[PDB]
């Protein structure tokens, strides 16, 4: 015999809601294949209407899916279906139930049963695709989420969203600062203050052994790996953010170092900068405990300036105080929002 | 010059309250020496106080330290310090000071400030050690947290528990049953709307295959290495535990396999039953959709009741129903307690 | 359409030669079946017949291939037939191909194409399982090697032997040795001679701690973990082995600690020693530089004696002179053999 | 007391020779200085008189012992000796032992012996730094090798050669063609023969599905990711390499791919196209089993030819001739040289 089952969906993103289901479906079956469904003006018009940051590409959807069931990709598998030109959802069936017909042609398979939720499908199934359907936790008994309410409040669903996806709706915060270190150490405080994670500065060992005499520490080729290094870094921090993730220097900060010590800029660092942008940028000034630091700080304005990167200069007199500075525009973007230089 | 600094503490268990300390009193020094001290008959008492199942050794301490400031391994020390004799706390600082001393010589280092909060303490160092003191956060304005508190009530203080301890205060629920494979479904569902991870049954591929015609599938050489992976992925699940950690299969469902199909035992699963123990182990029976199932499960009472194995059997007539039951229980464990048989 | 082809092996072990065939397949199909067969009393045969320590089984070797190809695992299946009964290679097939065409069904897929070498069987295939065959390098052109010369004489055929295998043909020896920490270095220094690994001794870190003051540094429930770490060490260093792995210490060695310190055993220690026995075990005494030492070396033999722990003894009055003995038992163990308190 | 120890070199770079010696004098003391020292000039004649392909720089180096003693990095200790203006080895000392001590001071370290080979510099040491000297394996008994050796030919004594280096040394051999997916099998198939490692192209799978309909599987935005990831690979298939590293495809065959599809470049991929040179470029011509694919070699051509990226175009027939032709060149490399357009 060998029974087989598909499931259809838009996954924008995948919450633990799905996640569940596709196993619960799994279980009743010998081999599961889950589409992926995408039109791109209709993604598209979700992505801006929401406020992420980034576009969650068909790729980046399918990765999701193809990790998230790894382990079982000997069973489940998971592929593409364009619906561009098939009439808006309600009605189109038709036209719809054609290219999904198409794929299990092109993708040698043939499902006799479909999983899902949304009852108003079963007929519709049963009557263009012709299979047997069967409802799963329609009433959201467990799992109370939608790919909307985290879509629109990600924080607010977070419990809800897989590690996978993570990337598109956290927050990373980047703070700017002199070696002053306190730096380092108020990013790890608040990473444990707030229950999540922090990104260090990769090879802050050297920075600080520069700085320091040693011109040869932290030489112009060695910018590129350090950069890449420090992208490791936050990559874990996101992939294991709680809602946001504290990351100690950004990119700038690094194209800055370089100039300063060779007058030159960099390409790399360059095209770093404009790949990896931050969701919230500070900037932490001192002076109160001299030397070329001031300089770093105007470098850093300098840059910071072009590249148009929105952020929020904080001064301080004390740690302590400047702790709660920091944590409280934090606590804003956390719930609240719109700061850019902020409520001050 | 070269600062130095000192910290004392018993950390029984360490939490993100001292961790965050130490890192402050890092950061004012280049090179901090932190001491774990240990009481034989203090220890112990806690331990028997509290409600913990097993009871951190000084190594299992020592190493928590180890490894929470690895990567700062070559600044940041550990040392064990031994106060047996020494009076109690509130005085005995002539003894205690001896030995801290002995400490400070057979390993070679002399520090000249120390950190803590409990300002009573700083004269006293001042006078018997001779120390600048440096209170940090004694109000608990950061980390309202204690190793009283956690070690009283793990669950209600979980964020303030290091990964690196969790071991000591998560919770494991092993799921036994039938090849039902439910069972893993369950096992599964459950982690997910616990927020909280799970570990399977290692080698459940071959099970099944076993289970079925194959009798080479699975055969008595096989055992303990099934049973040591089964172990890589029940430490991997309490390491990541959000509070319990649901374990498909245990020990004895691998040791029941076993016997079952050579007649033999094998003194290797023996030694894994008596060394992981699980805080709760569930039962789940079934009789409705006959073969030599009943026979597992009869196997599976038998070995359950040797060992002394407290457990609660689960009795019920569909999915959705097995699912509220247990669902229930657990409901039980991350608040109330004592259930044995459960109050059904 | 979709071309599916199988292929059949007996992978007694697997080495590069059959891996590099498998792939070839796989670049001429969409989905690749790929079968173990075996035969217990044949294999049993062929296992005696070597000189391999363990035997690997049927689990063991489905697994070699499950863990091969499990990038691929989605397209290349691996399938276990049973061939007990059915008469001697040369003449079966039709016997023989009446359980491919079993499996073909309970595992639902029908195949149209085999690959193989040993020309001999294409009519055969196409005769009683009637399918396309394909030779692919018989003539042994590239990868010139045999399950069988490997078999007999592992090292001269190291590397066509996977890393996957490697335990069942790699050679371990441990040194056991007083605190002398000369052993460390020494069992390190080999390795590094030897171009290959070696597997510190778990814990060593607290052992040294311990026989110095500290008498809780380590303690009678701290051996179970330590053993089960220095286990993770020694697989480590299997796996990548060149054909011998240096292992410092051995769970004897453990166990011996262990009671001179409690005076007691320990069960899973015992069942450690009974588990992974190792190839070749070597005694290292000193007397030229008065304590308890000499109780435990002592105590080594009579732990050594009982298990029937074959081993050979090394006395030396300097260390260049203690590496010069055993760099020349190893010498003879990458080639010659038969050794047990060797040839002196 | 405590015992402490000094080393000197320019490990440039470190063989398993230093390595060895190392840890030799690590187990001497309790804490051993190990020193990088660097010279500008005489370093950077070092590196153009070699034929290594990019330079170490200090930090490359300092990382190279900074990872090889990790795990020991609480004892063993590196730092960074600058000797600029100091005159050339055989005679310096008062001007070289001057910065020495400098560093001794503002590490604040104290070491009372050095440990070496080359003789000549025990009075040297004993007169300028007044140290307790010892020799250590001077005649090369053991690591019979050499920076100089290493830096001439690397292939001859790569396995002196500690992985950490490894980048500086091997060779990558990246092999641009059509999705002929001969190339990968080819590419496998080549690391496989060679006992060595191979890095796929990232991304494969939706490059397949792409080229296919699918004109959303690989997107604009995509291409960066697919890149970083190509390099993760790379890096693994060079840090275990064994001479040389075969690469699938190479990131201008990723600008390529760009370009043919959305019309544009992208900053980045140009980016790492100039930051990650191949050792060898290989282009496969093939024309015997008509699309757009004479357009991508086209494109790849005229990319390859900007750039200016030495490449040696390959055209055959069949498949077991083209994967002969290709062995040709590599047996080439891991011996002779100088080939650009080969010697054909
Ligand atoms: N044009 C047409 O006529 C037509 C007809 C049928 C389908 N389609 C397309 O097929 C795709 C199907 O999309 P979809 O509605 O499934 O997208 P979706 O991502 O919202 O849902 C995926 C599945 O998950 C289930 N699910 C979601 N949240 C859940 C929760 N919290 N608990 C349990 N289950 C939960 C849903 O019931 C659904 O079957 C769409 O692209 C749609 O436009 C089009
Ligand atoms: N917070 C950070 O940015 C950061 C970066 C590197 C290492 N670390 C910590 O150092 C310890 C081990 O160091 P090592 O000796 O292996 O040095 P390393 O540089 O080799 O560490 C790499 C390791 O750090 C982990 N890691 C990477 N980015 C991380 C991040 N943002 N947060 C937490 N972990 C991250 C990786 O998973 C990996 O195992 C671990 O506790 C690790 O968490 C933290
Ligand atoms: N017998 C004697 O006369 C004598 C005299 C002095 C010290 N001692 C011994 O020295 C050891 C010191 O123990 P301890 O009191 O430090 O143990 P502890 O583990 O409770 O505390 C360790 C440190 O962490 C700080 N800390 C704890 N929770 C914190 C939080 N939430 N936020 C910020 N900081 C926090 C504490 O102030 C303390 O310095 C004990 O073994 C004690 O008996 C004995
Ligand atoms: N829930 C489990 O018990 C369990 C066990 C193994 C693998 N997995 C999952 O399978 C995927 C990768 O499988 P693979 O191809 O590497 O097979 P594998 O058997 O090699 O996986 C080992 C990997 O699984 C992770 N892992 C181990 N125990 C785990 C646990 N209890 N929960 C979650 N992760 C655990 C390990 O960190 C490691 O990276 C991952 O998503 C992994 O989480 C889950
Ligand atoms: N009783 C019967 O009548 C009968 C009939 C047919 C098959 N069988 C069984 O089918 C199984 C087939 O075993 P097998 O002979 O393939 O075992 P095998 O493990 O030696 O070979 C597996 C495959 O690898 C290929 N191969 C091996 N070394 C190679 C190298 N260096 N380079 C390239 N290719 C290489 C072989 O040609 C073969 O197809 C056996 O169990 C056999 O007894 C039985
Ligand atoms: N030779 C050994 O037995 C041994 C054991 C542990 C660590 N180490 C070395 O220490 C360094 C990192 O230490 P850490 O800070 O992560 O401590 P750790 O104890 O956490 O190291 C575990 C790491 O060591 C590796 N490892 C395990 N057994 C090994 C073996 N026999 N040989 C080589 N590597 C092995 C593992 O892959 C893992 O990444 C690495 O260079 C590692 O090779 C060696
Ligand atoms: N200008 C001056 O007067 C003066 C005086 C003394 C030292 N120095 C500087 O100090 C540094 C010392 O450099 P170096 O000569 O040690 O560099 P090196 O890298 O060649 O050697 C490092 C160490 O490894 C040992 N070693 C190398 N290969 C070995 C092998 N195969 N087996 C065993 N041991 C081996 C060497 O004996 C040496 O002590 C140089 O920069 C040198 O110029 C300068
Ligand atoms: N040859 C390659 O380029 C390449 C790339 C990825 C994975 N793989 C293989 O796939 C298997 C596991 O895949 P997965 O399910 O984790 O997918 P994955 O993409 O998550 O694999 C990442 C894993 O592949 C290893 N890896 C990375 N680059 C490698 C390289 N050039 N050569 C060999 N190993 C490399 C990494 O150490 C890591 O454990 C392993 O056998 C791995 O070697 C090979």
């Amino acid at each position: 015999e060998k029974k087989v089952g598909v499931i259809f969906g838009k996954f924008y993103p995948v919450h633990t809601g799905h996640i569940n289901m596709i196993y619960e479906a799994f279980s009743k079956v010998d081999e599961l294949h889950v589409i992926v469904c995408s039109d791109t003006v209709r993604d598209l018009k979700l992505f801006y209407d929401s406020k992420m940051k980034r576009m969650p590409t068909v790729q980046d959807r399918l990765r999701w899916m193809q990790q998230i069931f790894k382990y079982q990709k000997n069973q489940i598998f998971i592929h593409h279906l364009v619906e561009d030109g098939i009439p808006s959802y309600p009605n189109g069936w038709q036209s719809w139930s054609e290219a999904v017909k198409t794929l299990f042609h092109e993708k040698h398979f043939e499902p006799s049963i479909v999983f899902s939720s949304e009852p108003q499908d079963k007929a519709p199934y049963e009557k263009y695709l012709g299979l047997e359907v069967s409802l799963v936790d329609p009433d959201r008994t467990f799992f109370n989420v939608s790919a909307t309410k985290i879509r629109t409040t990600p924080f607010q669903y977070w419990k809800f969203i897989p590690k996978e996806a993570r990337p598109f709706f956290a927050k990373t915060v980047a703070i700017l600062g002199g070696e002053s270190s306190g730096k380092s150490v108020l990013v790890n405080k608040l990473a444990a203050v707030f229950n999540t994670t922090s990104a260090w500065e990769y090879g802050r060992e050297f920075v600080f052994e520069k700085l320091g005499g040693d011109e040869q520490a932290m030489q112009y080729s060695d910018y590129p790996q350090m950069a890449l290094g420090h992208q490791r870094y936050i990559d874990y921090a996101v992939r294991h953010s709680h809602k946001i993730a504290f990351i100690d220097t950004d990119f700038i900060t690094t194209q800055a170092f370089c100039i300063q010590y060779e007058g030159k800029a960099h390409p790399f660092l360059d095209s770093m900068i404009k790949e990896y942008p931050f969701d919230v940028t500070i900037l932490l000034k001192n002076n109160t405990e001299q030397k070329q630091r001031q300089q770093f700080q105007q470098l850093l304005k300098k840059l910071l300036d072009k590249y148009k990167v929105p952020y929020i200069e904080i001064e301080s007199p004390s740690y302590l105080d400047r702790y709660n500075q920091v944590k409280a525009v934090i606590e804003k973007v956390l719930n609240e929002e719109e700061i850019s230089e902020l409520q001050n």
